[PDB]
C-alpha cells in the first residue's frame, strides 16, 4: 500500500514520528541522536519512504 510502517531502528538514534505508526510515500523522517552522542558530519539523519512500502536505508551517524 501507498504508506509504510515503521522507520528502521538507528542505533542511539531516534526518529521523529509525530504521533503516527503509519506514514505515506515521501515521507521523510529524522532521526535526533541520543544523550551523549553527536551527530558525525557529513551523514544522513533521515529516512524517506519509497515504492513498495519499503523505508531508504541509514546508517549509524551518531
Amino acid at each position: 500500500m501507498q504508506d509504510c510502517g515503521l522507520p528502521p531502528d538507528v542505533p542511539n538514534a531516534q526518529p521523529a514520528l509525530e504521533g503516527r505508526t503509519s506514514f505515506p510515500e515521501d515521507t521523510v523522517i529524522t532521526y535526533k541522536c541520543e544523550e551523549s552522542f553527536v551527530k558525525i558530519p557529513g551523514e544522513k539523519d533521515s529516512v524517506i519512504c519509497l515504492k513498495g512500502s519499503q523505508w531508504s536505508d541509514i546508517e549509524e551517524f551518531c
